[PDB]
């Protein structure tokens, strides 16, 4: 088709890199069986950079088939579970040997600022290297009553998963969907995002050599709208796991609730920064710029609600802003900047979008709101201020680099203030008194709370919204309480 | 409007008993707004009993706002969690102390016979005073890296619940429901079934002694599908807890999605009952009557589907057929008696469809299938064989006293064949080799699997469905997982 | 003998009291074997109370008897553990009931004020419902690898359990001792302090009530050289509980240790209170004072070192100094006291010769030191203070009212001083500084640390010693590790 | 001093192999302070194979030191615990890459046939890898109770143990002794056996490769009376561990509770083999063969007492006895041999000595109780009988190929017999009956069980004596809980 398997691509720094396509089902690369194809574009180059294989609903259908063998024929199964953990430690170990590239490819493909990417890539490994640690861990409980009787409870893989990766961060979000899975003896039929889907295909190399046998995971890749649907709603599967907008996670909790399926999910949310006339101004400064511009701002947790306490607002603010001046923003393969570009053309017209509403609403703007330049997705970061609290720009989602500063009088009314929405995702408290401290992160409901520190992440620490914005776990030990179900047996005993 | 709150009831084994009517909100009975009411019938006499005020949305939604203040004001919350376990023991306690008329009511609400009416109420007060005892005992988890951070996680209360009585054995409903939820902090919103309503309201008369403050408990009863929307579509209700039939089950799962609430059910289901040429049949024979006649059927895992090891095939049926003779079917106040009423006609006339298709789609009839008699809502107790593994009547629930006996030839070709379906509630095995009982309980798939024992409950021991049947577990300590979220705070130490 | 059973008790607050005397075996109250007796004094009196009978090894050989029967026969043991739980929980019932009496016989015993008493009269009865809940929670494990094999462990009592009671606070002493015994189905021969006997005695009539089979508990008092002896040394006896003196300690572990029995103990210990410039003189005085006066300073964790950050020196010593001649001494059983008398001339003497050993070696004594008159055994209590770290004062165990005041120049000293000895029990911090706070907490060694409060006890949190002060734990859920072992099965299966 | 640090051996399979001497300290390999040498000899060739330096109280001090820094300079524990787990793990593919000689040594070292030598080589690696997985999950808890305080506890490293190893199995002696220590931040002072000591100072070899700081991990070896003392009576030494004879078990315990030092020991014990009609006889036999003869019968739960069931009485023995003329006896390095060789003419004049004693007491022979010819320590393996229960024989400990065989009439007498000693180790049941094999394994007290199946090892399953025979446990999750303590913390929050 003119499509081989494999196709060279130069790196701009230096890295010869081999780059397979095709879907990647019962370990083997293969064409999609109706031979279409899409083109994949760089985010600050806005050129193209090769040619993918299109999957189809046919070849969906095929994985589907792969993941029920392996899980059936008890290959991955009926074993001593130290086996299970084995495989993945060790392929744990070939990602680690492959960084330096696989930290350049991330960077081609979402612009991230290799100066960071390259911590993920850290991070990661860390994570699965530890999640390993549980396959034997996993245990039942015996029940003990009377002296006639016998009870005992076992916990049981729940069977096919299916699982939809966003593209955030691929890398972890790769990690988070795979490894609870294949802990527990899951097997998984995982789709790929489409606007950045090569990283995570090329990671598959490795799985034949860790010795994962074939058919416990399948990738496959194609647009949403199809894919997506080819998986959620087929008689198979057991479990559905998404994250995304709010409007999408209903609409998917409505398709497969019509089966009885087993769905957990997590949606973007806002979060209150709170800082008290306490903490050093110069250290929350560099707190919160971190919060809100980060990874481009494309991030489910940046939040933008920040809230200083009256008597030093003058300074926050002023500090604030000349800080801001200093945020390089550049080449992604360019270890001096610290923003880098947005994912698509798509994203920077939504932000913009916002940006002019906020105006004419009446926020007052201080900073920024300009593309920033004709060519690549880049915007020139902003800062808005004197907004009501009723103004549409405080309560709607922008997923990117704009930030908005408010006034705040006494503890209670913060807290009051922080707990009005429904995405209760995140909080951050910046302070030094310890009986505040205590307080406030027992009063204000979220997901999470970080005291002073943000986006402070680490793999034993679990992560989820707590009303609306979502359902389940992402991380660490009491993620795996999603996958598995329990069996209870007991027995009569005569004498 | 000539209804009093209370009604001097007549019982005819020798009782007094004073009937409250009314809604019973923030610990007051009060008459309906709208002024409606409604007749109870006697089952078994075909005969009214009294009349209820019938509830409607008006009420519904202010039951809500009660059980919200009660939770948002803190007097539930803010305390020493032995506190709140102390007032549930004292209330177990107090029905303790009127377990005779307690008996009595319900053998008048459903016709359960007195002889195993008193078994549930024994049950259902250890079960209270066991699940007292984890009030104090519902720990979060200190997580411990490094030397720079801090991190726990805490476990909280979802809110305020939505929860749906059926009609099979009230006072476990009640108690698997409410307890639950009120040892971790929630508060509930109920809705009490409508065939059978009186011993529901009747026990609510002790709640302000045992000393729970007004609002946490709220108990409203009306037409199903009225009530029913009124409760599950509103906005401030959080979980959804449903048994029921499956087309129900899927239609409450459809609502309820839509507001991305956290849902749980159980459906019914169907079960085998494996008999082995190991086991002496004259145990066997009276284990499997009780599981197809006990509660007159109307149980949820009175499984039907009965295999027996062929070289033992003619003595199993022999026997079991004249066993069936002994039976006696009769007055619900009486000793002696076995099988009761059934429900009401509608049910009656449900079972009754059943036993005509199967004679002419080709079963064979050995016994039963008629109506027991003119007056009365009783039948007479069915066996049926020779039934082809597509026939309809063994895909069907019927939920009423139909048994099938089929033939067994291999244990494996058994294990197969009893996976073949949707419903895996449960299945009960006879034998006494340790090698086959092993193998089998651990390759049948099932939410729980009795060994040489049917229908033996205790509190300690979890129960619930393994795929399609349902989405979490009604009893034991794991019961608590769905009632609660986790939080987790992180904070980073400078020094 | 001239020795009824009981003896009528006039209390001096209007109370009508029945005394009963004799040992308590088999649920009976019997007379010595040898027919001795010893006399009972009251400590604020200086006079006669009673006559009890005394002890002797003769005695201690039938408790023995007694209690392998009641675990052997397995009326203890072989029950649905909820009636265990059940039978406890009803015992703290019948307790609280008599709460009058109950704290005004402690008064009598051992002048203690009446205004504290009650305190603990609440405290052990919530401890009591407590652990009554653990009756049915403790569970077993079940590992499950492989198909071929079977694997559980199973947590077993351990058997007769020897336990010996100090006079501090007797009441809790007998509930930390019998209630994590008779929760995993163990049972006790029990020797009651000779010096304070009166309470523990009385409370056993209520143990036929509560329908705790004969032969579980068994009590016995004596001189405690032979009944001790008695006791540690039977060949049947498994495990030893004890709390005093090192030297003791140490004796006790080498006789102990003789028969591979199990030994737990506790000694007594001294512990640092560290205050810093941050917290408020005023309440921080408050919580010293606590601390050091107490229960007539008889107490294990009443620690008397304090050091005072420099900046606040003066001031801390101005106001501690000043507060003192505030507290009211005085007749036990007045409202309005504070401190209360002694519990012997043994302990009067031996105070009184360190407050001059103190004086001769070259310590400053600011206030005290002097009897509080000829009647009663009362101390006026003391500070001393310009004590070198050297000095013999700031080493040894007074176990009485006195207190030594130093100086803080640095965290990190501070540290560092703290941990220097031998007897790391306890430790307390006062400050607003969360970094201070999280810092000194994690790196001072003691086995209990309290920030900003002090004696501030919880049925739920554990207590004891670091590392030569002690072995093993009192209160909470980690307590019951020490009184059970496991046992593990494993099996293998053919298929 | 003529000693070279290393010295070339050569293998009698074809192997080269460069063995280490001097003592282990601080990751570097050195002579002894006093210049001390000692020969170390081949046990089935009678002869030299080279000289060891002979350690001193001297290098015992040192090696103290040495553990001190390593733990109290913080590097081995304010980290990240992940890392902990890393070096450990890699540590044990290190081993895994070198078995081939690893095998070899011990055969070697202990005339351990190599057909049983190589698996124990496996076990112990993928027991280090298992234990690496628990560095990141040794978690603390949360108590959360009321709303004015806040709750932990945290678990923490005691600090410097002292470990005593035997000569059974050295790998696996080895491996139990320090995986548990090193997972938890504790280190090592370890005293190697002085009989044969080789293979555990060849494997120090890789520690500095795996990456754990020196200090961590010290190997002493020398005379046991002395070195023994040099450790168990030093002030600084926290914890004891020791497994060995009963009588030496009972003086160590005198010693070290002087200092209130933490103990666990092991002893050695004797154990049941119950046989039941129901068994096939042909396995029940292969498995009780197993269990008096592998590895020498040096073994610690090697049980001698076979309880025969009467109506098979006769084709046990026939059958037995038939089959153990089969066992080959001979070289080493022959994978055709089952039995190998004695340590030494220590032990075997020991046993030797009580076939005598049998013979004299009135025990019938069967056969063997010769020696195995002129040179090398083996012993021809024998079987007694009609062995009254009162023989010596049969209440003595040989700790070699000696086994007896009785009769067994009724399942309640076998467990009272099995039940009178103070040796409670183990024991084995031979059935196919579920009730009989659930009855005997609850009420035959022993430290483990084994179902049709002997000798059966897996990681993740403890190990340990019940009564008499030992204090704690050697493997599995809950080994881990005599290596940490237990602290609190409490703290109160004024709002
Ligand atoms: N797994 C088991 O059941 C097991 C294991 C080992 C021994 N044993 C028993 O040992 C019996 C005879 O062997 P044995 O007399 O040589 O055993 P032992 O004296 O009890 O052996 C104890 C081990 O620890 C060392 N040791 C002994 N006393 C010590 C002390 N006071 N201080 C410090 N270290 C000390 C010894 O080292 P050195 O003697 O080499 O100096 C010896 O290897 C056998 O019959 C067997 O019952 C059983």
């Amino acid at each position: 088709s003119h499509l081989p398997m494999t196709v060279p691509i130069k790196l701009p720094n230096g890295l010869e890199y081999e780059q397979p396509t095709g879907l990647f089902i019962n370990n083997k690369f293969v064409p999609s069986k109706q031979n279409k194809t899409f083109e994949v574009i760089n985010p600050s180059t806005e050129e193209e950079i090769c040619h993918i294989y299109e999957g189809r609903e046919d070849d969906v259908e095929e994985a589907v088939q792969a993941a029920d063998r392996a899980f059936s024929n008890g290959s991955w199964n009926g074993i001593d579970p130290i086996d299970r953990g084995k495989a993945l430690y060790r392929l744990a170990e070939l990602i680690e040997q492959d960084k330096d590239v696989i930290a350049s490819i991330e960077t081609l493909d979402n612009g991230k600022a290799i100066s960071s990417s390259r911590g993920d890539v850290d991070l990661v490994i860390n994570y699965l290297k530890s999640s390993a640690g549980f396959a034997d861990k996993i245990d039942g409980r015996m029940i003990d009553t009377g002296r006639t009787h016998f009870s005992y409870t076992k916990r049981q893989p729940l069977g096919v998963c299916g699982q939809i990766i966003p593209w955030n961060f691929p890398l972890l979000m790769w990690a988070w969907k795979i490894a609870p899975a294949l802990v527990t003896g899951n097997t998984v039929v995982l789709k790929t995002a489409e606007s950045t889907p090569l990283s995570a295909l090329y990671v598959s190399k490795y799985i034949p050599q860790a010795g994962i046998p074939p058919g416990v995971i399948n990738i496959v890749s194609g647009f949403g709208k199809i894919v997506g649907e080819a998986i959620t709603n087929h008689p198979k599967i057991k479990k559905v796991a998404f994250t995304g907008s709010t409007a999408t996670g209903r609409h998917i909790y409505q398709s497969a609730a019509a089966g009885l399926k087993k769905v957990t999910l997590e949606l973007g949310g806002k979060s209150p920064n709170i800082v008290f006339a306490d903490a050093e101004l110069k250290k929350a400064v560099q707190n919160i710029i971190l919060g809100i511009y980060y990874n481009s701002g494309e991030v489910c947790c940046a939040g933008s609600r920040v809230y200083v306490e009256e008597s030093i607002y003058d300074k926050f603010i002023e500090e604030f802003k000349a800080a801001s001046e200093s945020i390089k923003v550049g080449d992604p393969f360019d270890e001096s900047t610290f923003q880098g570009a947005q994912t698509s053309q798509m994203q920077l017209n939504k932000i913009l979008k916002y940006v002019d509403i906020g105006k004419n609403e009446g926020a007052t703007l201080i900073t920024g709101g300009e593309r920033l330049g004709s060519k690549g997705y880049f915007i020139k970061p902003t800062v808005f201020g004197d907004v009501k609290e009723d103004m549409r720009i405080v309560k709607e989602e922008i997923f990117g680099p704009v930030v908005t500063v408010t006034k705040f009088k006494s503890a209670d009314e913060v807290i009051n203030m922080a707990n009005d929405s429904e995405y209760g995702l995140a909080a951050g408290i910046h302070t030094s008194n310890i009986n505040t401290a205590l307080k406030v992160a027992d009063r204000v409901n979220a997901g999470t709370v970080w005291i002073n520190t943000y986006n402070d992440f680490h793999h034993a620490v679990p992560f989820g919204g707590f009303n609306a914005s979502g359902l389940g776990r992402e991380m660490s030990v009491d993620a795996l309480q999603n996958y598995l179900q329990v069996k209870a047996v007991r027995a009569k005993l005569d004498e």
